[PDB]
């Protein structure tokens, strides 16, 4: 499922997402923008082994759980597949953990370097937020 922008928008200020840590809505519509590029099932095999989930790419390795990664953690405790879901909710309740947890939003890279430092605002602008 590929979330509309503002559908997106909607759904992650829904989930009390819009601001969470200091992180304006909009700096997630657009890391989930490249992270994703808005797939729902957005699966992105990592190098090491690990792999990238859903909307947000939740690495496998230390959220979501895979059954193809030795070592890895599942903080989050979910299969990934749960991240996949059409329903993002859990990818929120997720992306919390890896926003709360100390490195900010540079956890999702393609926000660090496409994102942070930019018109974030800009990615709901239309949105009726």
């Amino acid at each position: 499922k590929v979330f509309g922008r503002c559908e997106l928008a909607a759904a992650m200020k829904r989930h009390g997402l819009d601001n969470y840590r200091g992180y304006s809505l909009g700096n997630w519509v657009c890391a989930a923008k490249f992270e994703s590029n808005f797939n729902t099932q957005a699966t992105n095999r990592n190098t090491d082994g690990s792999t990238d989930y859903g909307i947000l790419q939740i690495n496998s390795r230390w959220w979501c759980n895979d059954g193809r990664t030795p070592g890895s953690r599942n903080l989050c405790n979910i299969p990934c597949s749960a991240l996949l879901s059409s329903d993002i909710t859990a990818s929120v309740n997720c992306a919390k953990k890896i926003v709360s947890d100390g490195n900010g939003m540079n956890a999702w890279v393609a926000w660090r370097n496409r994102c942070k430092g930019t018109d974030v605002q800009a990615w709901i602008r239309g949105c009726r937020l």
